[PDB]
């Protein structure tokens, strides 16, 4: 050995009665820690720092288990130094695994699997080592103040010197185009300060005189617009950092010729989910932050949700009422569940955050109030509505809450009573004035824009009028700040007139009504005084497919303009931008416009710009998919229409997430026709980044509808009971599966790796223990969601699903080709069992880069026309009988 046999203890974050941490240590093998909830780990501090030769485990039966061990000799850092992924049953004997005589002063181990159970144990654990003589050291979390930084004095000084906010604002304007376009162009441009236009946001191109671009507008979005106005109608060229872009630029900067001068009639262009920091923001540093700002500023946005670096905030908040920082970290979530936990739905699962998390995301949010404020953009910051812990009263006996029940098997956070009787303690008014305290602390005074949303999808009003609780929410904030605006989502209906009629001051709310580009529900709105954003949704939690409305947008957006007084902007509220770049560029288009505007020839010259070139058949190609997938309907439907490839496999489906749908509404051998079309044009267009993304889009578009077809004469031919019909049909189907993910390979932004990698690489000098948690967010939140409850008794599973690289090889196609096997096995044998999909489908989510299987960050050489061909040919519905 040498065994330690002494001084050893241990810790855990849950457990089932009576099975304690310390079951673990007790020299008793009938005795076992277990797990009560997803931290399915336990940390033994070892009395001292020694260097491990051997680590023994020891489970309660003979299940197969599978775990992950982790050591720190700093008491800071958890590095991974064995790990048992072997499907090897436990047994009498122990797990016994060599470890290369690493200084561990700690150790994790983190059961992540047991083939019997949704619950994980260790019965023991023996430790093996030689003592170093020495001990762990000692450190607290600490952040600065606002305040006390660089950031204060630079913030401050854009606020108060004109001439300096100027400077700034025109050079980070002039720095926009040398990230958009190149360094090159950046000195062909001549930006200018100009006020606005009958107090409307304007901006003016025209002729330097001198062969430069003169733009001018009244604050930083309005220039950045008149850069894309400029790009987009001149120089025939589309930036999207996200969805493709066209950025060859003209030999000679083209002229203006007539000058132009061109306002919006909207106060607000609003951008983002809760939802967007989740499925598509997670992992995101400053450089996609700033390539997103830059697509926003020439999109003409000035208003943005904004989270990052709330974890500060609450954490000082919490502290203030009775809460350590660790404690604070088993409330706050996991990195990829932001959205969720910033809307009272769910705690804990994905955590603890690195203690290295805080001070980390406050300097980037520091970092994005002053792009924000060189554009003249406003973060919406956070409201306070009485959400807290549901120990709350355990630490704070005075206080009063109310019990918000459950949201898809998580377990809801506490809401504070927003007003209580006479001669109780009002607790609503001591954490919100801690929070807005503490957000100024973190923050500065950035912006009048506050969100919040009690009670969003379910939760509970307790004893309380409706009314008042909006009453007492909005003064508390129009305390703390004088000019605030309560940014209120509008989803389903809540919150109710009842509620929104408890809003005394009118001009300090505005609500966001969520979908109106599907399910519009700003009259109720409008008739209550209130000012109100138009807003497209799209997109569902970042399920892909061709589908948008332009003919709604192109529409809609100004006859509302027209039928109403109380419009103050228009915006984005998407759960992920990922999908349809169309929607998102022709929604901010119609900002600047108070006319209807043909939506058939404003793509026609969309097309142009993106692929930098057009003809006749590519044109009539576009124009099928907008009489297709594009095609404007009447009907509700939340999302693109979803694949059976992404779907749990079985008879009767229906889609692949509980609440969606798999209808194809359009005729799919018509859609069919924009394929041919771009794999004849392939050559010619294949030069184009933004043509070749868009091929791919239609290409497993195409697929997906085919796939639909197939799965339906496969289980026709089961149900008919022969059989090797089945065979040829099913193995049909899983060839189009294999074909699909060789379309997919050749996007980057289809692979699952690129995901993956960004989170295990947010944060820098993250320890492995990092690292690993911050993938297993990553992979659960686009499968499983969540643990068994969460994905099956909650709903959730699948929900996120992706047509992307690696996940269709590795989980997707997996799980048909299961089934397949399967009811074939029957149909020859017999017969086919319930197959439990969940424990098959977090065997994925728990797997490490490191020691399992590293996905690629590259796209594939690929040919798109070629797979094209092959997809019409094998694996279509026009040549489907053949
Ligand atoms: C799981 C998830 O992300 N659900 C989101 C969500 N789900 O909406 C649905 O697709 N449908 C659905 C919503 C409520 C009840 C049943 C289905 O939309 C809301 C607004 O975008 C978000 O606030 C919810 O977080
Ligand atoms: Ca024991």
């Amino acid at each position: 050995g040498v065994e330690i046999t002494e001084g050893v203890t241990v810790t855990a974050k849950g457990n089932t009665e009576g099975n304690t941490a310390d079951l673990a240590i007790d020299g008793d093998l009938s005795t076992y820690w277990e797990s009560s909830n997803d931290y399915k780990w336990i940390e033994v501090d070892l009395g001292g720092i020694y260097e491990l030769s051997k680590i023994e485990i020891f489970n309660k039966d003979e299940a197969v288990y599978k775990y992950n061990i982790y050591a720190s000799e700093d008491g800071e850092n958890f590095n991974k130094i064995a790990y048992k992924n072997n499907d090897n049953v436990s047994d009498s004997n122990g797990n016994m695994h060599t470890i290369d005589n690493v200084r561990a002063g700690k150790i994790r181990i983190d059961v992540v699997q047991n083939s019997n159970s949704d619950r994980v144990n260790i019965a023991e654990i023996n430790v093996f080592g030689k003592n170093t003589g020495e001990s762990l050291p000692e450190k607290k979390i600490a952040t600065s103040n606002f305040s006390e930084t660089p950031w204060a004095t630079e913030y401050e000084k854009f606020n108060s010197d004109s001439a300096y906010a100027n400077e700034k604002t025109l050079n980070e304007i002039k720095n926009l185009v040398g990230r958009v376009i190149g360094r090159e162009f950046k000195d062909k441009f001549i930006f200018e300060i100009r006020d606005q236009l009958n107090g409307n946001d304007v901006f003016e191109v025209s002729d330097s005189g001198d062969g430069k671009v003169l733009i001018k507008g009244n604050n930083g979005v309005s220039l950045a617009s008149g850069f894309n106005y400029y790009l987009k109608n001149y120089c025939n060229v589309s930036y999207n950092p996200i969805m493709g872009s066209n950025l060859k630029m003209p030999e000679t900067m083209p002229s203006v010729g007539e000058r132009v001068v061109i306002d919006t009639p909207y106060e607000h262009r609003y951008a983002l989910n809760f939802c967007t920091y989740s499925y598509t923001m997670s992992f995101w540093d400053w450089d996609q932050y700033e390539e997103f700002l830059d697509w926003c500023a020439m999109n003409g946005v000035n208003l943005v949700l904004d989270i990052i670096g709330q974890e500060e905030v609450l954490r000082r908040t919490l502290n203030e009422f009775g809460y350590s920082d660790e404690e604070v970290k088993e409330f706050i979530s996991g990195p990829a569940y932001f959205a969720w936990f910033y809307m009272q739905n769910m705690t804990g699962f994905g955590g603890p955050l690195p203690n290295d998390w805080f001070e980390q995301r406050a300097e980037l949010g520091r970092k994005m109030h002053d792009r924000m404020q060189s554009f003249g953009i406003n973060p919406v910051l956070q409201g306070y509505s009485g959400m807290v812990p549901r120990d709350f009263k355990e630490k704070n006996q005075e206080a009063q809450t109310i019990s918000q029940g459950g949201w898809c098997g998580f377990d809801r956070p506490d809401m504070l009573k927003t007003y209580v009787n006479e001669g109780e303690a009002d607790y609503f008014q001591k954490v919100a004035d801690v929070f807005y305290e503490k957000q100024k602390e973190v923050f500065g005074d950035v912006t009048n824009f506050y969100g919040v949303d009690p009670f969003h999808e379910g939760g509970n009003t307790g004893d309380l009028d409706n009314g008042k609780i909006y009453e007492i929410i909005q003064n508390k904030m129009i305390e703390h700040d004088n000019d605030a605006v309560w940014v209120i989502q509008n989803w389903q209906g809540n919150p109710s007139n009842n509620k929104l009629e408890g809003l005394t001051k009118k001009d300090q709310a505005m609500v966001l009504d969520l979908f109106s580009e599907v399910s519009p529900d700003w009259n109720r709105l409008e008739e209550r005084d209130l000012p109100w954003i138009w807003n497209m949704l799209h997109n569902f939690g970042g399920r892909m497919g061709m589908d948008a409305a332009p003919e709604k947008l192109a529409t809609e957006i100004p006859k509302a303009l027209a039928n109403s007084e109380h419009m103050v902007g228009i915006g984005i509220t998407p759960e992920a931008i990922n999908t349809n770049p169309l929607a998102y560029e022709l929604l901010f288009d119609m900002a600047w416009t108070r006319d209807q505007i043909n939506f058939r020839t404003w793509t026609e010259d969309y097309i142009e710009r993106r692929y930098g070139k057009t003809n006749k058949e590519i044109l009539e190609a576009w124009n099928i998919i907008l009489d297709t997938a594009y095609k404007k309907r009447n009907d509700y439907y939340q999302g693109a229409a979803e694949s059976i490839i992404n779907a749990r496999p079985g008879f009767g489906i229906k889609s692949a997430s509980t609440w969606g749908h798999s209808k194809i509404v359009y005729d799919k051998s018509e859609f069919e026709k924009a394929i041919e079309i771009f794999a004849k044009n392939y050559d010619e267009f294949k030069d184009s980044d933004a043509f070749l993304y868009d091929f791919a889009d239609i290409l497993k578009q195409l697929l997906a509808n085919s796939a639909q077809e197939y799965y339906e004469v496969m289980c026709n031919a089961y149900n008919n009971g022969n059989g090797e019909k089945f065979k040829f049909v099913s193995g049909k189907f899983l060839e189009l599966i294999k074909l699909q993910e060789r379309v997919l390979s050749t996007r980057p932004e289809f692979l699952i790796g690129n995901w993956i990698e960004d989170a295990r690489t947010m944060l820098k000098d993250s320890d492995d223990w990092t690292k690993d948690l911050f993938e297993f967010n990553a992979r659960a939140l686009v499968t499983t969601w969540g643990s068994r409850n969460n994905a099956d008794g909650g709903g959730l599973k699948d929900y996120s699903n992706r047509q992307w690289s690696g996940l269709t090889e590795d989980y997707y196609y997996a799980r048909w080709e299961k089934w397949i096997n399967g009811l074939q096995a029957e149909l020859d044998g017999a017969k086919a069992p319930n197959i439990d999909w969940f424990k098959m489908e977090y065997d994925w989510v728990n797997k490490k880069s490191d020691t399992d299987k590293l996905y690629p960050t590259e796209a594939s050489n690929e040919n798109l026309g070629e797979l094209a061909k092959i997809a019409m040919e094998s694996y279509s519905v026009t040549n489907m009988d053949k």
